[PDB]
């Protein structure tokens, strides 16, 4: 076959994200024809994995060949015989504060209302800062934009890099450094899943991997998988190359703001996945298990 179906969601988002895969495919194989098979999934209506189940089946059913994801959405979890072969490169993984009256979080005054649905982005607000109301907050890029500017909220927490690539770079008031709000595991990343025996697909799709990032994100999701997480809890896990090295930071955080357990691990990129094991296994036995349980 000379065909490469993509499966996506179909927000504004989605569909970026898939246009850039297949600009990517046809740089490198100019005979490839790319079609797209956009579908809605749970996620977008109201076991979880919410944000990827139905393109799971179009690949199990063999509807699509490829699945494009944010990789913070990707679950620890896979059906047999799928899995995630490619992680393009990072684009700027930070959370920004948007707000169209206030120039920073400092800024804001006791009992404004800032929105985000993110356990991990509310733990650490509420940390800081008590005297805000944190309301949840749910809908695409743009459906959360209309909310801000109706007056429904003062402030809200998105990723830069969903604004960046949508072109709406000027909604960002500031990048909160991770020292102020640790990114959700793979934040930043677009991640491909595919058929795991389809190797036809996966030379296809060799290309595209960016092994930098692929370092990182290695080990942001071995912690992950070790805590058994995914968008619904309150878990940061971020990792950075400085020296030749991997530097993992996480944390677990009570969504009051109460307690957060923080850690963090130095380590040859060899070591990724050991790791983001070890460390998770460090968080829980310093009182994430029941963070967590409190949680679930
Ligand atoms: C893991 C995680 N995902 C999200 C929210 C999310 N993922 C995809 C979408 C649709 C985006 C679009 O296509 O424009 C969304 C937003 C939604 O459907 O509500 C979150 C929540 C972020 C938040 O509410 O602040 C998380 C958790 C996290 O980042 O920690």
């Amino acid at each position: 076959d000379n065909v490469l179906r993509i499966a996506t969601r179909q927000s504004p988002l989605a569909l970026w994200q898939a246009h850039y895969v297949k600009d990517k495919l046809m740089a490198s194989h100019p005979g490839l024809v790319v079609e797209l098979v956009p579908m809605v999934t749970r996620g977008d209506v109201i076991g979880k994995g919410l944000f990827v189940k139905e393109l799971e089946v179009a690949l199990l059913e063999n509807r699509a060949d490829i699945a494009v994801h944010s990789m913070k959405d990707v679950p620890v979890e896979f059906p047999q015989g799928l899995g995630l072969v490619t992680i393009c490169e990072r684009e700027d993984p930070r959370d920004a504060f948007v707000s169209n009256n206030y120039d920073s979080l400092d800024a804001l005054p006791a009992g404004s209302i800032v929105g985000t649905s993110s356990l991990r982005r509310q733990c650490q607000l509420a940390e800081r800062r008590p005297d805000l109301i944190i309301r949840s907050l749910r809908g695409n890029v743009g459906t959360r934009l209309s909310k801000l500017d109706n007056g429904e909220y003062d402030a809200i927490i998105l990723a830069v890099a969903g604004l960046k690539r949508l072109g709406l770079e000027s909604r960002i008031r500031a990048a909160l450094p991770p020292e102020i709000s640790l990114p959700a595991v793979g934040q930043g990343a677009v991640g491909i899943e595919c058929r795991l025996d389809d190797s036809r697909t996966r030379e296809l799709l060799a290309a595209l991997n960016h092994h930098e990032t692929a370092l990182r994100v290695t080990a942001e999701r071995a912690m992950n998988t070790r805590l058994e997480g995914a968008c619904q809890v309150p878990i940061g896990s971020y990792a950075e190359l400085i020296d030749g090295e991997i530097w993992l930071r996480g944390l677990v955080g009570a969504p009051d703001g109460s307690q957060i357990i923080r850690g963090e691990r130095r380590g040859a990129p060899q070591d990724a996945e050991q790791m983001g094991i070890s460390l998770a296994e460090e968080l829980l036995n310093n009182g994430a298990r029941e963070i967590l349980a409190e949680v679930y």
